[PDB]
């Protein structure tokens, strides 16, 4: 039966939750809403609470709302945010408008590790492996994460990490010299071709990077700044990735760069473990078909400590037919609604 909802105002909003959720506060605004860590008093555990604003204004907010309920209902890896709980105060899908996701909270992201604390090459290992560990789930059931970047990998005080924010930036957030650009592989921030999951193997290669050194990879000013940054590492295209590259436009610019040979990445990486290198060169390639997979990462060399094929799981199939659908803001609204209700905690 139905719990007992409270009110509050956090965030200029009104915040109705269960009882069960203490000690609301605001911890800085999520992917299309405003998040507040809690106490979930059922379970003992920090809880992060997220509610959507707005689910039900317009078509495009309510597949969105769909979409991130799907994604965060199917989802079950130890590296991968997955659902604790999700709400609304509604009784009835005509009241029904606001919606609210429960995941676990975690107290730092990446970008923290990275900036206050001095990662040894063990803890390099840990927290790729971890990364990557989680793709390969999410990549098995056809999501492509798109946006990576330490910002949006979530860390415990024991360095266990999940990944958020899979499966979901307008151009002036693109623009100049800024952190939501400098993890895109280059298909993607240039427009090049159809892309697809390996888009993320890049970003993960660009935050493997900045773990060795410190240092953000490729900090480009602007797009075309971030360009010859990579080109300067990894050389200008060859004659068979252009034909690749279906905008005639981007292929066009590209070719009238100066051809560039790759660098030797041991003398990029001084120091680095020679796997470490060697992994690098496998996950920074311009061209997305030969570039590794997760899969295939997990059992580099690099993670021998940490590789354990019996114990990196796969997705269960994740039905996303509804993503080339059309439906009218009522219709995305009763499929959420159904989600919401039907839900089912995790043991
Ligand atoms: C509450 C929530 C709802 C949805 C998604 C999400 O990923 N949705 C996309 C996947 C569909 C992520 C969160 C979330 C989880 C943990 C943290 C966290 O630990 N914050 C504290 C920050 C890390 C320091 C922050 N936010």
């Amino acid at each position: 039966e139905r719990p007992t909802f409270y009110r509050q105002e956090l965030n200029k909003t009104i915040w109705e939750v269960p009882e069960r959720y203490q000690n609301l506060s605001p911890v800085g605004s999520g992917a299309y809403g405003s998040v507040c860590a809690a106490f979930d008093t059922k379970t003992g555990l920090r809880v992060a609470v997220k509610k959507l604003s707005r689910p039900f204004q317009s078509i495009i907010h309510a597949k969105r709302t769909y979409r991130e309920l799907r994604l965060l209902k199917h989802m079950k890896h130890e590296n991968v945010i997955g659902l604790l709980d999700v709400f609304t105060p509604a009784r009835s899908l005509e009241e029904f408008n606001d919606v609210y996701l429960v995941t676990h909270l975690m107290g730092a992201d990446l970008n923290n590790i990275v900036k206050c604390q001095k990662l040894t090459d063990d803890h390099v290992q840990f927290l790729i492996y971890q990364i990557l560990r989680g793709l390969k789930y999410i990549h098995s059931a056809d999501i492509i994460h798109r946006d990576l970047k330490p910002s949006n990998l979530a860390v415990n005080e024991d360095c266990e990490l999940k990944i958020l924010d899979f499966g979901l930036h307008t151009d002036d957030e693109m623009t100049g010299y800024v952190a939501t650009r400098w993890y895109r592989a280059p298909e993607i921030m240039l427009n090049w071709m159809h892309y697809n999951q390996t888009v993320d193997i890049w970003s993960v290669g660009c935050i493997m990077a900045e773990l060795l050194t410190g240092r953000t990879l490729f900090p480009g000013t602007d797009h075309i700044d971030q360009l010859k940054l990579i080109l300067r590492l990894v050389g200008t295209p060859g004659a068979e990735l252009l034909k690749k590259i279906s905008s005639e436009s981007a292929r066009n610019y590209i070719q009238s760069l100066t051809q560039m040979p790759k660098m030797n990445f041991a003398n990029v990486f001084i120091g680095a473990n020679p796997l470490a290198v060697d992994l690098l060169e496998k996950m920074l390639v311009l061209d997305s078909d030969k570039r590794i997979t997760a899969a295939q990462a997990l059992a580099h060399a690099y993670f021998a400590q940490y590789h354990d094929p019996d114990d990196e799981p796969v997705a269960d199939p994740y039905d996303q037919s509804f993503e080339s659908r059309d439906l009218l803001i009522d219709e995305w609204k009763s499929l959420t609604y159904d989600e919401v209700i039907s839900f089912v905690p995790p043991p």
